[PDB]
């Protein structure tokens, strides 16, 4: 005699997912997001009179959940300017930048990528069983940096993948647990082509917040936001779900999907196991923002590289023409390393990087600061991926789901989809009228 | 008003997804399927004590759409004895058999795959959307054969690649369109490595049929079985379905999933469109059958390739113990070429490539006679592909899917499984 069969918490990608499951299942379902907006670590929003995504924005064909979820609701991909490029840069730790022609660029850079994952395909197979290989949980001791120490590479070529590696991270490389990168580019098909075109080159057609709003429509969920969950209490057959505003919500079932950073917002009767707390206590590295600069110059189609210690680590063209100039898409590994609130300081290092550009405008999105994300995509840190497990048990009527808990593209929009899937098929195993399966 | 909301003809994966689709939006579904079973081109049965399957088998999660429902529905792989392999072995076409090092057979394979598909990154920079650049559009005038002969491949690498693609042609490779294959190569990555791991790695655990089960016990649709349908009317408003024993069920759309070589059992009031029936009558390419060999003695892990005039075209090892022998999995890519039901004939062409194999059993099944596929898995004729629009698109209230109607993996599960979403889409269109 609960208020509600399922209560999803949390309006991201796995939120919404989850909510579409169980609502297409007839069950009674309930979402409570925190902020006042949809779509957690996706934000579609406005600048220079353009659509913008402050968070998760590119998705792929070979990322099977997410494409799955667009093949239903009929979304396709828009393309970013990413091939034909017309400057490459690398910016090293010291400032300095080097511009390359974007053929030896591109090069070095697979060379680079390839050899720092050079044993994907012995050490993942299967890479939507993570600990599926001894040699895998044995290289969950290692860090990024350490296998790039032994590669060997040159000095623009370890820039590079140091770049790539630190803004995978949001931290600096020796933090960065290297299984999950060999993961990632197992998941792209064990080839460095495929998997760069994973990452940042197709956005999902009419917006995240589209797919997100699909989903949830579908659902016939109802959909609650400015309201964060502060507890929640198990009881006999159910749970107790505790707001800010203490009001009491039961449920059958509680589908948790807030990020890992945040679960010190909500305390849980009875304790979590010694696992979960334990990776709710490490968190997950990431520290990052995003940027978008609007420049009165056309630059045509750019890509930029900095090291751990500059803040423009990922810089990407996102629109140009004369008219408009050019509005770069950054991507910030460690939002320490900018005030991106200073907007001379953000226009300074923009100049550090194009020598001479006026900059009409910024606009930037702090993930840290953000009391709801408390950091940027999932990062493993050194060991952390041989737990995974230990975040993905159901504990009683409390399930679990998120980026963060995914096997697959833990990193990204696919992941979030599949842990909700796999809540949705949870939930309809724990609501289960006569046949009862909880396998593991 | 009318009988149904929505009647999906076939019980594939095609059908199945969208009867699932619909069935959890809440139309009144009913499902007819003209077998006694369900699965459609993928047939889970035993043999030899084991679990085979005499259809469609192995997937992988660079398939998303069988992937993700695979993930939906909790279901892991089967991994078959594919790596690190015994014996690997070349049958040309005067039937003389070469035993190669497996590392060399590896890569000579390697070096004729990827030189016939040197291109699949310009043509096909988005295999979903097949007619993306112009280049698919007028490598669609020639067949993989013409290619082939560009290369300038050696012997064995010849060989190889020919056998490979007439097995995926289900018939020679003269008549074997381009890109069809380019788009496939491109939908694994553009790599040859990851495009093979997809295609006879891994299988569903519990069987194609358990992953059918699924989606259909999720829909909540009716299911019905030995139920063919003959004939197809439109009225307004809906659609009348007249089954082989002459009732009319009505319904507010119906989704058609039945394979392409088999339109012609099915009259439609009024006429389908000059495209759809110029498909219809041209069909499609594959004649394959599937056979599985049991034999007493244990040959590992096998792999063999055998080019487009012999019969055992494609084999590999399904299991294998001291106490077991050996049960060798093969795919024949014309079953003419072969007599699958005279078991000492087989055991011949068996033995000419294992000399000296006592065989202690054999399974077949011919897709070719089968009424209700007349051919194996989908395969592009030279043009054919240019025209698939022609097949997907919408005739009033009959929606079209199948894997020969899907983008992607049309080979494949895959391709019918993404078929059965998007007409599970154009079915909410239609009733919204
Ligand atoms: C800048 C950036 C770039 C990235 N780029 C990509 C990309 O290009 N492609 C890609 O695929 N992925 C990308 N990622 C990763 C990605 O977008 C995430 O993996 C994905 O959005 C995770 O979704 P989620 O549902 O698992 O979690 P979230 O999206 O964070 O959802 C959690 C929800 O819970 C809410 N919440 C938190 N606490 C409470 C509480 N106490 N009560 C109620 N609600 C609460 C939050 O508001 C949020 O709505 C990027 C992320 C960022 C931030
Ligand atoms: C030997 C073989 C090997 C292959 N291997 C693989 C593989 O390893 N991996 C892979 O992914 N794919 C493989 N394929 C291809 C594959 O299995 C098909 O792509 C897929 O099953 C297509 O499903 P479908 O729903 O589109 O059509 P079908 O599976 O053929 O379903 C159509 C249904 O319609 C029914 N039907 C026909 N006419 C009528 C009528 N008039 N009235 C009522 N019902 C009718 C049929 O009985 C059938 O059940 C293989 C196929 C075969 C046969
Ligand atoms: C998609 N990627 C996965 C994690 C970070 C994210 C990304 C990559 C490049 C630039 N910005 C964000
Ligand atoms: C799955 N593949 C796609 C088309 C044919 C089919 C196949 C490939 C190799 C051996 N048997 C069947």
């Amino acid at each position: 005699g609960f208020d509600y069969d399922v209560v999803v918490v949390g309006g991201g990608f796995a939120g919404a997912t989850a909510a579409r499951e169980c609502g297409l299942q007839g069950y009674r379902t309930l979402l409570l997001e925190a902020r006042s907006r949809l779509g957690g670590r996706t934000f579609t929003s406005r600048f220079a009179g353009q659509e913008i995504e402050f968070g998760g924005a590119w998705v792929h064909w070979l990322q099977p959940h997410v494409w799955a979820e667009m093949q239903r609701y009929g979304l396709g991909v828009v393309e970013d300017p990413l091939t034909n490029l017309d400057k490459t840069l690398i910016m090293y730790n010291d400032g300095s930048v080097e511009s390359i022609s974007p053929d030896e660029f591109g090069k070095n850079i697979r060379i680079a990528f390839e050899k720092l994952c050079h044993d994907a395909w012995e050490v993942f197979p299967r890479p939507h069983e993570p600990m599926f290989t001894e040699r895998a949980r044995e290289l969950d001791k290692s860090s990024v940096l350490d296998r790039i120490k032994t590669l060997g590479l040159s000095r623009l070529q370890q820039a590079q993948i140091n770049s790539y590696m630190a803004l995978y991270a949001g931290e600096t490389t020796d933090k960065f647990g290297l299984p999950g990168v060999l993961k990632l580019f197992a998941c792209g098909g064990w080839n460095y082509d495929a998997f760069m075109d994973t990452e940042t080159h197709y956005r999902i057609q009419g917006g995240t917040i589209g797919l997100i709003n699909a989903m949830l429509t579908d659902s016939g969920a109802e959909v609650r936001m400015s309201v964060p969950v502060t507890a929640v209490e198990q009881v006999n057959g159910g749970v107790k779900i505790k707001t800010d505003d203490d009001e009491i919500i039961t449920a059958g079932v509680v589908v948790m999907t807030v990020p890992l950073n945040t679960y010190k917002h909500i305390g849980f009767t009875p304790a979590l196991s010694k696992g979960k707390q334990r990776f709710i206590k490490e968190g997950q590295l990431s520290k990052g923002a995003k940027l978008y600069v609007h420049v009165k110059q056309n630059l045509g189609r750019v890509f930029a590289f900095a090291d751990e210690q500059q803040p423009l680590n990922w810089v990407q063209t996102h629109d140009y023409s004369d008219e408009l100039g050019t509005i770069l898409s950054i991507t910030i590994a460690r939002k320490e390393t900018i005030d991106v609130n200073d907007r001379d300081a953000v226009t300074r290092e923009v100049q550090k990087m194009f020598p001479g550009v006026e900059v009409l405008g910024t606009a930037a999105y702090d993930w840290t600061a953000d009391p709801f994300s408390l950091g940027a995509w999932a990062a493993y840190g050194v060991g952390q991926l041989s737990r995974l497990k230990d975040l993905q048990a159901a504990e009683g009527r409390i399930l679990f789901a998120g980026a963060e808990t995914s096997n697959g593209w833990h990193a990204n929009i696919d992941g979030a989809v599949e842990s909700g899937l796999r809540a949705g098929r949870e939930v309809k195993q724990l609501l289960s009228l006569e046949h009862h399966h909880h396998h593991h």
